[PDB]
């Protein structure tokens, strides 16, 4: 495929609202999406105060790096909070979700294999 | 287990010193033990550190976490800062340098064929 290198400020991508049965109070920037990625995509999620990505599972893994704020991670059993500078690996089919219990925005990078979309 | 949650700083960095890389530390956050498709590394470039120009058959996806990163391109260079992402196409010549007086950090992900 194509050659070259893209270098871009992530906030130059406008954050679009995500609203589904299980997600509320969340916006997403697609940084490296399906139109360019050979194997895996890179997104930057913003969780507004009180926002929720409720427990779910899916047949692909997820790799996360927390960029800003204190993120509550929902597990099959219970929950745990992480903050900026933590990573998360979610195996395929593992139950997971996320909540922002703070009064300021939380931001994290989220990468999945491109078979799971962008 | 099915979910790993960890502070990246606590992962032991590995010093890299070769003919092409000097003044660099690498943390393997999500490695080949765990990754079905792609791995997550965190690089720290010391002041004056260098990852010299190279290419490889796989792409790279980067997010700059701290500092001002100088990106070497096939010709010339471009400096970027915290908050930038970089997508390096397969086979594209690239490298990195830190011309500043403090450490630069970036997240780097590659498909598992590239190793960790
Ligand atoms: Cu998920
Ligand atoms: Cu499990
Ligand atoms: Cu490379």
């Amino acid at each position: 495929g194509p050659s070259g290198m893209i270098l871009k400020r992530a906030y130059d991508v406008t954050p679009q609202k995500i609203s589904t049965d299980k997600v509320r109070g969340v916006r997403k920037r697609v940084l490296i999406g399906l139109k360019d990625a050979p194997n895996f995509v890179m997104r930057l999620f913003t969780v507004e105060p009180g926002g929720l990505i409720d427990r779910a599972s899916h047949p692909w893994e997820q790799e996360i790096f927390v960029l800003k704020g204190k993120l509550t991670v929902l597990k099959e059993q219970g929950e745990e909070t992480v903050e900026e500078g933590f990573y998360i690996f979610v195996e395929p089919n593992e139950i997971h979700g996320f909540r922002n219990d703070t009064d300021s925005e939380v931001e994290f990078l989220c990468l999945i294999p491109k078979e799971g979309g962008e």
